[PDB]
């Protein structure tokens, strides 16, 4: 007995995954109260079941939060038999170290134990910002990469001795997986001192893929992409997995040099951004269906790793 | 060493707090990230203190919330001695329990387990909508009444016989100790009906006194009042501790027969409820100021509770 | 597998309820040791089973819970696969929170605390003093109106324009529920002061239904039935579910103005209850053979509430 | 800031403790409700103090654990700074492991489960049933021999050439280690087949000295003085620290063949028991003092187990 | 779906009691890395299985464990369904409390809360040194007896009248089980003071079998089988369930009076062990795979303790 | 009273700890049993006191980590008031997630999880594997920087326009910190393909510092010295923090193009790898020693993060 459930995050792109499946989503009233707590009543019966949340932890990421949490929670006293958060974009994993033991929290902890506390059976997410947040957790995390659906898009683009570069020093392992599987080419890192960019690879008369995790704000894509083309660069790439996109991310992507921003669907974009000529979206519901279907028929997860 | 430390929910009464405890508020950087995510930096040592922090979990109850717990998983990490947690309006104590075992979550519940997570070891609070909350954390709960300033009102008012008018039956019982508290008076239960409220008790050509633990969008309390005023009863005055003044609460406040609403300052008032006229504010700072400063010396926090 | 097992508290209920399921009862020797230890034995092989616990905590109530508690630590150590306790009559529900910050326990908290240690995995209750000792659990708790039973035994009375009144303050919510059950008829309040009883609400020339979750003592309860007939009603009947009758409450009950006392089975009475001519019993054996075949089956438990 | 509270089990030893301490016992009301049902009030300022609750858990068992729990609970909601459970006799002790895998509970493990989850910081027992108990809980228990009290007793008797008899083969090693103790001198043991008593060691012509951790009923010990004396032995006596004294105890050793019973006072004992000529009791009061002196004091403990 | 798996303790007893499953060990790299930490890779599904992993803790005794708890971590976060821990030998079993509130651990305590951690939900023992550690779980522990195979050799002897010895104090329950297993014959005790060896019984011209659950260095064994002969045995003989030999073992036993050793096979013997001609091993696998056979039938474990 | 205890781990680590804090080492025997089980006593009172044990859990790790973790068991049972874990390599530290779901464990975890519940109160390491292990803690967990010391002895060289190099694309992040503090200067970075090096940046006819975070086995750390040599650099220094040079470290290190390698003192160094005449050690004692002041004396730790 698999069941879907969904919060108000990414309502299109659990309707998608439950297309894939070939069933529909389950029956579930979650909304607001007049001042403003979330409301929760699940209106089918889930003794015994194999339920699976799928929502993202993105902006307004309080509220998605308390939502997937109450979901749960709620799903537990009714009896479940077995809960999976399907959590595409893992909000608050910026937040997981004290450096220099600055009196900061360890937020992606606190989360992690929110989850653990109210009764969450696995997680599944996609690109984690930190791998070792899989350690946070008592329960299995699947940590899915989204570097097959990009490379699959990379290979159709026809790039002249194309060349993968970092936006910043936190990417470089990323950068470099895709760079091995974008058939053995070269990479070039993103070094930033004090405002000025530095380069260290040759970038001379080829073209650019700037990889990354997410963009947040854009304003070091920008820069980066700025830096390239002056140090002679054809063209320029941005792939990205989460589109976060906050603050001033439209006007930075429109009043710069980038020729095409390539993401993935685990935040819904606005409006503002839809608007935009050079921003194309990806799917990773065919993926997550796919790895929803193994974790329920108690089949081999690691089939979900191959390009 | 005791230090308070505020939240953006209530930052004007931890500033009168602080102001009558003749100590000022702890630094901590304490706002959003671009995205939205709380950010939290205590900016001051705390290694074996004694802290306190002030924060009602009012709307935006989740942002509230998330920022209560992420300041007190920073503290605990920075090596805090001892961390209570001031809530004086307590979010989300109205989901309970499960009536006729509805697939509905019990998120009071909920929030003591966070707050029991990140390490909270005593919590102060104001007249919790359900006092059985007390037993959903395993920490000390202080549950201090607000009816000592709100009687203290009352009695400046030179009231013709009043009469103590619950607006509904889940208050009957703190009307009853109101009442009790008030010269001894008589008290009145409105009961409501499939659509028309019925009044047991006499309040022909009596003041009425309506009084609640919170008024969150003041439907029943100006249907309540319309219906005393239409058993005949010269004057109709109402009473509330938490001003939650939710939805179209102005505009029915507005276009009441209500003659004066009094309210503690456990949530701060909007600008559009503060432009009513018959809307008056008591303060709640030296009662909590003394329950703090009882807290702190390990005096008996049983002379909170005297008129 | 479904396996019943019973303790000494209420074993003709678990007997009766056996019958409803066209099972029998486990088999477990239960008893004591020379010195008054509670002494356990699991005779049959329960791996991987089913099991429910059927035992009220009555009193005695202290060997009641410890013998409810060895009974779940020995099917746990032995291998059981879900155990779901039973309990008609939740004991030390009356001791629910710390009014005023009085230097006393939650020992209904305290209780939950235990079941939970040991290994509960549902706890079903029939009409809990408070509804929110529901969330004392991490576990699913099934609370189970007995008014279904009463309300179709005050339907065959004939009454003659019946008006619900409630004992005290505490009990208005369920004398109101009761009251819109019962064709809708009106309802009054019994308000006690200082040593005399105030009734708000017009009784005069009415039957009156004294509706109590239990009787402890009865003397409320024969005071109220007194100051009721003194205010001018033809006849009183008094409907609970928890047949304590603890102290002096079959002298009470002898020597009383009360026409009828129908009460339900959680709890069984003694010989002294049972030679009174006036006190009859009604059986919930029917209601929870129907929620355990509902718990066993992974069917909806919400179809229990209707009457 | 030491402070001593009692139960209703073993009242004259706390006030004995107290009186060697130089105390008086705290002000707590600790009684029962109509019902049963076990009533606990605090009547004192409790905040950050350093607490010891001196109870036994006998005979009422079940009565005294949920009294001694009860308190703990509501010393550790008023804020009490740590909490010290003084239990000169523990019960359920002897259930302590699941022999061939029987269905049964081990009781000794759930009742320190009970004791750790109400808040207990430490536990001083006097000669544990089986000493592994220390290992049923994750704070320190301080398990104190009472072996120095009954020698000294021993050796004011002048013995003709004694020797230390255990009266089953559960208690050789502690008969060994009282055998060491008293001059060196031999000891025999008890042999069990079966309905015969087989002694192995010599004993004609000398006296004999039972030593056990307790007498439950006496029905082996006077069986073993039986034989002894068939044996040709001189004199029997018996020496316990535990008097348990349940079901036909005193008929048991009023027609026995023992001398003299030597018993401490963890237990109090019955008037049936008082009767009798032959059987004396001696204090533990000044040991324990000087235990919970020790502790309170942050002195070392291993000074109390010199003889 | 019962899947075993072998660490490098065991890994011929494992492979024995596979055969005697008809299944196959499954398939999993468990080594070292360069600097000795353990590795650990299961390579097969095991997603909702029930998986048995076969490993004593012997020594070197903290590898051994480590590679257990680091197996049990890797097949939790994999989705096993059931874990359980079969340990033939339980190392640290002897430290199991603090005798005179020494400043030691109760390191058996800790080995234990570590396989509650890591997940474990059975564990299945031999010959545990105190039957109390079963009491330091949560989960069900078997503690299987070793003593049918070892009674079953003893009958094939064609012993004289023969006499059950326990060389210490410790094993004189194990020696009376022994010896009322073995034709109901006599028990001795070997009594050790100050360097002297004092025999409690009578020894002269009988065969005597040496009982004990452990040989560690044979020093003891060896100074009770030079008294039994000393006082006029005809043959001594030496039986335990737990070959752990350590230290100057075989040197002991070398040159030492003692007819035969017969052993289990818990642990694996030394090259040095081995080429002694008066040491026999006797196998439990057999025994061990009808317990793994029950327990993952869910049958009655109880039919294991038969002779 | 702060009390030093050590293991065998690092004993003259702790010896010139204990010397720069005026105070001698705790007194406790730390050994092995015959077997090889870890035997500990602590020989002194430590009620109450502020300990802090010393050990890193360096080869042979598990018998250092059962050590530590024995230790910390038998201080908690001894009634310490607080424990601080001072590990200044931590082990398994490398196993610190899965990756592509591997079925491995992920142990840092797993230790983290037993420290937490043997009773450690805080952990204070030196440059760990991955920051994120911070967050597999509920304590406070300070991660201190070896760096000012290795950069103090950089700055010493007075090197060519030198440039840092990371051997592998782990350390990147740590070889831009270090490259940002020696003068700002440049840096290169090591790209391992297929089984050539690829070298992002340009050395040639420069000064190479190689910086990682410990030396294992040398191979790749000698391999990227070649490659940097070939590419024409004049000197090659590698600076790592902790020697665990294991395998074949010693052979790869004498047959190699590196003209100084210098390390820590987290880990004792062998006679194998001090017999080596360009490999040189500094001292962590200092900065070790101010840690567990600032600690103990409830300063800010901050400030140990400036050079
Ligand atoms: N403001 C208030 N003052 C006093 N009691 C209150 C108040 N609000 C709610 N209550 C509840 O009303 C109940 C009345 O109990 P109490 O005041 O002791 O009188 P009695 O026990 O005689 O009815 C208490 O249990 C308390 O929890
Ligand atoms: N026997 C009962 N039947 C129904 N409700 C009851 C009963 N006893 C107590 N209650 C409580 O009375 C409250 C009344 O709520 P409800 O019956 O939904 O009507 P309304 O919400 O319109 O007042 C419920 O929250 C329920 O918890
Ligand atoms: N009253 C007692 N005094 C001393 N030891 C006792 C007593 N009762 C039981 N014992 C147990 O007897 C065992 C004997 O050990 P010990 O007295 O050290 O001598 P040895 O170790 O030489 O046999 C101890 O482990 C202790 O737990
Ligand atoms: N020895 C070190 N000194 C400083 N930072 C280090 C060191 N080793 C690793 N790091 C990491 O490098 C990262 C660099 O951040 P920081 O030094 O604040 O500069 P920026 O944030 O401008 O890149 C930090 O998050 C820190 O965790
Ligand atoms: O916020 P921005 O720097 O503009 O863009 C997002 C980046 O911030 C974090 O490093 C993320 O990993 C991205 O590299
Ligand atoms: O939301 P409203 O009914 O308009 O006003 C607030 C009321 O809702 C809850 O019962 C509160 O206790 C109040 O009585
Ligand atoms: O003990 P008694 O007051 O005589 O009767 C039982 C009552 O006490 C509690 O309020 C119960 O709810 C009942 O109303
Ligand atoms: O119950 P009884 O056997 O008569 O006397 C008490 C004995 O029972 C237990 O073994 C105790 O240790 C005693 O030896
Ligand atoms: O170490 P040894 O005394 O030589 O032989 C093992 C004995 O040590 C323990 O008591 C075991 O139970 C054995 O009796
Ligand atoms: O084991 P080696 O690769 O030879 O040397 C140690 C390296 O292995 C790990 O990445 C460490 O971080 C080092 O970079
Ligand atoms: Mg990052
Ligand atoms: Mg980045
Ligand atoms: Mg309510
Ligand atoms: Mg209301
Ligand atoms: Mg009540
Ligand atoms: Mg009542
Ligand atoms: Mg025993
Ligand atoms: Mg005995
Ligand atoms: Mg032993
Ligand atoms: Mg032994
Ligand atoms: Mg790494
Ligand atoms: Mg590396």
């Amino acid at each position: 007995d698999m069941k879907l459930f969904a919060g108000n995050a990414t309502p299109e792109l659990a309707q998608r995954i439950a297309n894939r499946l070939y069933t529909s989503l389950g029956d579930a009233a979650v909304g607001r109260f007049s001042d403003g707590e979330v409301s929760v009543q699940i209106n089918e019966n889930v003794r015994g079941g194999d339920i699976f949340i799928i929502q993202s932890t993105c902006a307004p990421t309080n509220d998605n939060l308390m939502e997937l949490v109450v979901m749960v929670d709620a799903l537990r006293r009714a009896s479940a038999g077995r809960i999976t958060a399907v959590i595409p974009y893992f909000g608050y994993a910026r937040q997981d170290r004290r450096v220099r033991s600055a009196r900061v929290p360890i937020t992606a902890k606190v989360v992690a134990d929110f989850l653990s506390s109210v009764g969450v059976d696995r997680v599944l997410t996609v690109d984690l910002h930190a791998e070792q947040i899989q350690g946070f957790f008592d329960v299995p995390v699947d940590n899915v990469f989204g570097s097959p659906i990009l490379l699959e898009d990379m290979l159709q683009l026809n790039l002249d001795n194309p060349i993968v570069v970092s936006p910043d020093i936190g990417g470089v392992v990323r950068a470099r997986a895709i760079a091995k599987l974008l058939n053995d080419t070269d990479m070039a890192i993103i070094d930033k001192r004090r405002q000025v960019m530095h380069i260290i690879g040759d970038v001379a008369g080829r073209d650019c893929v700037l990889v990354d995790d997410m963009i947040d704000t854009g304003g070091t894509l920008c820069k980066a992409a700025e830096a390239l083309k002056e140090r002679g660069a054809k063209r320029v790439f941005a792939y990205a997995t989460h589109p976060i996109f906050s603050g001033n991310a439209a006007n930075n992507l429109r009043n710069s040099v980038i020729d095409e921003v390539v993401v993935c669907d685990t935040i819904p974009l606005s409006d503002e951004i839809k608007s935009l000529p050079n921003v194309r979206t990806l799917t990773l519901s065919g993926m997550l269906a796919e790895a929803i279907r193994r974790i329920s028929n108690e089949e081999s997860i690691s089939a979900m790793f191959e390009h």
